[PDB]
C-alpha cells in the first residue's frame, strides 16, 4: 500500500490488511487523524511510514506482530505508545 | 462478572472474556483509566454498568455486537463515543 505525498486528512476506517507486508505514507503534511485500532488486521505489516506527516498520536498495535521498520520523522507525535516496547 | 464496590484504580489488561454476559463495576470510585481494545472479547457482553466510576472516556465498542444495557450514571464521561451509534 502506497499513499504517499497525498493531501490525506482523515483515516478514520479500518481496513481488512491480512496480506498487506508493506504500507507508506511519506509527505501526507493534513493527515493527523487515525482511527484507533487501525492496525487490527495488520500483522504481517513489515514496514510502516508515517513520516512528514501531522499525526500528534499513534493507534496501539500490539497486533503489529512481525513490524520490522517503523520511520515518524518530521512529525509531531508527542509521546510514543508503550505498546511498542512488547 | 462483578467487582463492584471495589476500590479499583486501574484496569488495564484486555481479558479474554469470550462467554461473559455481564460486567459490573458500580461504587469504584478510583477507577479512571481503561486501556483501548478492552471490550474487544466482549462478543456476548449483554449488561455493563460502569456507575458512580472516576472514568472520563470509554474504549472503542465496535465488538459490543449483542450489548443492550449500558449504564454510566455518576461518573464524569465528558464525551459518549460514536462506536455507540452502531
Amino acid at each position: 500500500i502506497s499513499i504517499m505525498s497525498n493531501n490525506i486528512t482523515e483515516l478514520s476506517f479500518s481496513p481488512k490488511c491480512k496480506n498487506v507486508t508493506t504500507l507508506l505514507m511519506q509527505n501526507n503534511p493534513n493527515l493527523n487523524k487515525m482511527s484507533y485500532g487501525f492496525f487490527r488486521t495488520m500483522s504481517s505489516l513489515k514496514v510502516l511510514d508515517l513520516s512528514h506527516t501531522a499525526i500528534t498520536s499513534l493507534p496501539e498495535c500490539d497486533a503489529l506482530v512481525a513490524l520490522e521498520h517503523l520511520n515518524l520523522s518530521h512529525t509531531h507525535i508527542m509521546r510514543l505508545p508503550e505498546r511498542l516496547w512488547l
